[PDB]
């Protein structure tokens, strides 16, 4: 019985951090309250300042990361205010039923809705809007985000045994399709109702313009770079929505990667680089053994550092030798 | 001795059906006799009328699934009436040696020819033609199908406990690349040697100008989605001949899928999204816990929403409120 | 106490083939070294003649195999001679800190440089140039190869049983991006210098125009393709450092394949073709049972046979009907 049930209320933070969360359940099967507010919004999204109208979940590309444990109830509160445009919704991958949600969220501008879904399968999973006959247009314009529905006993390794993390980040990936006139110049628009139909011709390329972590080229580079430490375990959860990546840390690796994002499968050991199928979310836990700068890429290589998707991680402490050293450092020959 | 062994003859049915099989045998090993008859013809691929000269096993994108056990002998007479004009064969990835039959089974238009294999490995598998010099146009053209090799006892979960399906579809998903005029229309041509070298520069490309389930645009919609009822047990099988495709089920899950499609390997759990690399069958297993409307989609959503990936699932049954229910349905704010 | 270890130098040899090595360790760790020499120059890569300047490890695309045990240390001194004009570096992917090596090995043409790291991790796995700001353009010039981890007591089954192979290949994938005129001819450079900034514009369409095995279409066949008996146990170490690519034997299957190329993972079973994801290496054992010829590809069979993935096999030795026999030759009908 429903009403029986603890109540709590999640306020939910602007990614790539994440909300508070225990990862062992403390508590029994409680109904998770989100709120949600849409937001059409003008975003710049590469260093020339190309202008994109995005479709965000509560202003961010991506939309903020949703934390619940396996068999809590989730019920979010969805909002369209009337400074918005257009018609929208969500699909829960999560979800059980009517398009995962879709079918049951319909909400014009000045409307709102609340659903409630059980969450019965543990694992890092999609959210986006897909309303009907524009679904690849809005999740293309960024709205996107995830939701990771932890085991109540935590997450485990491929024997069985707790793995515990000391951070977590969420890192979104988007791929644009931003329309180009005869000499390959990015179009502006002053509506994105004004965008539609160049829109649906830039998609069917099957190119993307960008593609990014945390909505812009170098979101998360220098003043915005990840942060750890030297013997830190960290999460990083990684989704992309409607195309597929192959992410990869430069001077490490995932020491356990659940690609397809679901734990009740063992992990998958030692991964230089890993693939996440569109449409999905993955995981990798990761011990940082060395200090410095490193990078995290989607590993196709022209994607990551021609078109935007290249993050930093800054990792404070002590160098070890015996995992590498110079022994001749460059010299003349 | 292979005289002595059991004959069965099977009549084959068009997809997205299976011809009736029993999952656990009931007999020892057999030599299990089919015939094909190819077929090149006319298609119309979407609702703006393109044609494409196919090229067919039996009469239909994709050719029929064939269903055999493990240890079982496929033999099968492969018939090319003098109403085609090309060259033909057959290549089994099911099978070892002979570029999978390939090199034996070359037959001219008004030749026949009977190949036989065992099938040594479990698993769903592609087959297609593949002549020497003119591969991935014939197999681009839809002549492509697969066939499946049940373990003799059937199949089992990730503890080896017995899955038993209640339904089985088979989903071939295409990629066609149809020759565009200098301002992008779709060409037309009266034969299939016609289209050849216009064929070449369009694949060259590698960007289909159409991905289709089952030979077109909503060919498994409305009238012709695929049915089931709340409760069923559903096996879906999904091959792509030339292409990595990412199946997801809108309102479902995967709750037990072999991504490549290999019987004696655990399957993966609680999948959203799966790859299928191109040249692969894959098989998912779902139990329908909700009625109603389902979208089955190849999830880079511009492949599925604009250039045709998508199918129907209509399921009857009762509706379950415990998994999701909206509170407050879509009301001015 | 890193002094005390055993030396040896190791003389590498050129792909396909792969320098002597143990399978099951019979010393203790050693530091191993090893030297290469970087070469730009002038490749020729299709039957047209088409001509690059490649940026190689050693004079070869790919780069040489490098095969060590776990707990191994790697010693690889880097060699940029005064007839080359660009700034190179190196990274591991089986390394751990300051970008795989890549922070420490930077090399102005008459420069070297020593590096050592620990190979803690079992695997086959990537390495590639990756200097400041022109990381895809050396990449996809030919700057990589691979490097393989075993287990000190080699490898292991899905059961944890030895497999032994008798023979192992050495398959580098490579993506071209050859910049073309206005009607689509491959232009022509004196310096690698002149052919930079087409070079960013061809690789943006993310489109290759070649894609080959060994550096070149038609590389590994007839007079060089590669040779196996009937009983012989192979692997075929096969990478990609920057497209994801879809292996496939035709005739024979994946009798066991890392997919992803990470030892401490059980391997998948009686795979047909397998993805390995840009950025990756893998690798794939197989035990040929028919003699022949076979054809290694990549199964985007538009990639294999218009842009140059595919390779061949020939093996030696008796032909085995139960397996496969023709019942009935091609015939009038
Ligand atoms: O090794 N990272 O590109
Ligand atoms: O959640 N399906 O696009
Ligand atoms: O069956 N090989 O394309
Ligand atoms: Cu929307
Ligand atoms: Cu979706
Ligand atoms: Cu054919
Ligand atoms: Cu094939
Ligand atoms: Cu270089
Ligand atoms: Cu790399």
């Amino acid at each position: 019985d429903i009403s029986t049930l603890p109540r709590v209320k999640v306020d939910l933070v602007k990614p790539p951090f994440v909300h508070a969360h225990d990862q062992v359940a403390k508590t029994g099967p409680r109904v998770v309250e989100f709120t949600m507010t849409i937001e059409e919004k003008k975003l710049v999204i590469d260093r020339e300042g190309t202008e994109i109208h995005a479709m965000t979940f509560n202003g961010s590309v991506p939309g903020p990361l949703m934390v619940v444990h396996e068999n809590d109830y989730v019920e979010l509160r969805l909002i369209n205010p009337d400074t918005n445009t257009l018609l929208h919704n969500i699909d829960f991958h999560a979800a059980t039923g009517a398009l995962g949600g879709g079918a049951l969220t319909q909400v014009n501008p000045g409307e709102e809705t609340t659903l409630r879904f059980k969450a019965t399968k543990p694992g890092v999973f999609v959210y986006h809007c897909a309303p009907e006959g524009m679904v690849p247009w809005h999740v293309t314009s960024g709205m996107n985000g995830a939701i990771m529905v932890l085991p109540r006993d935590g997450l485990k390794d491929e024997k069985g045994q707790p793995l515990t993390y000391d951070k977590i980040y969420y890192v979104g990936e988007q791929d644009f399709y931003v329309p180009k006139d005869e000499a390959g110049n990015y179009k502006k628009y002053e509506t994105p109702g004004e965008a539609y139909e160049d829109a649906v011709k830039a998609m069917r390329t099957l190119t993307p313009t960008h593609i990014v972590f945390n909505g812009a080229v170098g979101a998360l580079t220098g003043d915005h770079a990840l942060t750890a430490a030297v013997g830190e375990r960290v999460l990083v959860v990684h989704s992309q929505a409607n195309r597929d990546t192959r992410p990869h840390l430069i001077g490490g690796h995932g020491d356990y990667v659940w690609a397809t994002g679901k734990f009740r499968n063992p992990p998958d050991l030692d991964q230089e680089t890993w693939l996440i199928p569109g449409g999905t979310a993955g995981a990798a836990f990761y011990t940082f053994r060395q200090p410095g700068v490193y990078a995290y890429v989607n590993h196709n290589l022209i994607e990551a550092f021609e078109l935007g998707a290249a993050g930093h991680f800054k990792v404070t402490g002590e160098w070890n030798d015996d995992l590498m050293t110079s022994v001749v450092k460059p010299a003349s020959m």
